[PDB]
């Protein structure tokens, strides 16, 4: 099974998603001098008022914190989307040491973590019918550097415990990711792909410029996890990120100059 390892990593993914070799794969790394300007993209409007948290999944790759996308209560519109886009999970890649995590990369910079808040399209009626489609996800991706504490996120620190082990959940009800986000919601955008198997290319990319700060012992917390099941040998879930993937025939908006 694929993961992060020397032997299932990154590089193995294609062997069985061909589609790791694709024409539009994420991440990439955002060279802020070569994305353009875009004074048509509309600021993004976030609606994370009415989000409902669920609950907390260690899937064996990262953790999961699930929402309530059967109504219109945590969406993300505006900016390069068209149409309404709900909340369906966020979750987060790191790193085993605080100068790398990040997936995107920014003039080859690499943050400690990247927060990826997922959202799909409404026109599909469901998730698994928004990733076969070019525009059935927007993915709202943040990074974390490490310096002060995020208050907004000590409650998912702290309930990491809990779940150390794939395929352990927890209830994590009223949660509020309007605590994880910047000040500024400026933001490059392109199309791209999720960026773990199965890669598919249905992503609309929305990377905010400006970087949340978290505490080093907030980001240690994550490296407590596990990438193996209970009574399994003990991996360090750290490194949970995919690199840079060639640009291609694509082209780096900025909502910003
Ligand atoms: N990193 S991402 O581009 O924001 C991203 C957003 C949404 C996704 O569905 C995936 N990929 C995924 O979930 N793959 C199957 C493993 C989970 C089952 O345990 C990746
Ligand atoms: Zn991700």
């Amino acid at each position: 099974h694929w993961g992060y390892g020397k032997h299932n990593g990154p590089e193995h993914w294609h062997k069985d998603f061909p589609i790791a070799k694709g024409e539009r794969q994420s991440p990439v790394d955002i060279d802020t001098h070569t994305a353009k300007y875009d004074p048509s993209l509309k600021p993004l409007s976030v609606s994370y008022d009415q989000a409902t948290s669920l609950r907390i999944l260690n899937n064996g790759h990262a953790f999961n914190v699930e929402f309530d996308d059967s109504q219109d209560k945590a969406v993300l519109k505006g900016g390069p989307l068209d149409g309404t886009y709900r909340l369906i999970q966020f979750h987060f890649h790191w790193g085993s040491l605080d100068g790398q995590g990040s997936e995107h990369t920014v003039d080859k910079k690499k943050y400690a973590a990247e927060l990826h808040l997922v959202h799909w399209n409404t026109k599909y009626g469901d998730f698994g019918k928004a990733v076969q489609q070019p525009d059935g996800l927007a993915v709202l991706g943040i990074f974390l550097k490490v310096g002060s504490a995020k208050p907004g996120l000590q409650k998912v620190v702290d309930v990491l415990d809990s779940i150390k082990t794939k395929g352990k959940s927890a209830d994590f009800t009223n949660f509020d990711p309007r605590g994880l986000l910047p000040e500024s919601l400026d933001y490059w955008t392109y199309p791209g792909s999720l960026t773990t198997p199965p890669l598919l290319e249905c992503v609309t990319w929305i990377v905010l410029k400006e970087p949340i700060s978290v505490s080093s012992e907030q980001v240690l917390k994550f490296r407590k996890l596990n990438f193996n099941g209970e009574g399994e040998p003990e991996e360090l879930m750290v490194d949970n990120w995919r690199p840079a993937q060639p640009l291609k025939n694509r082209q780096i908006k900025a909502s910003f100059k």
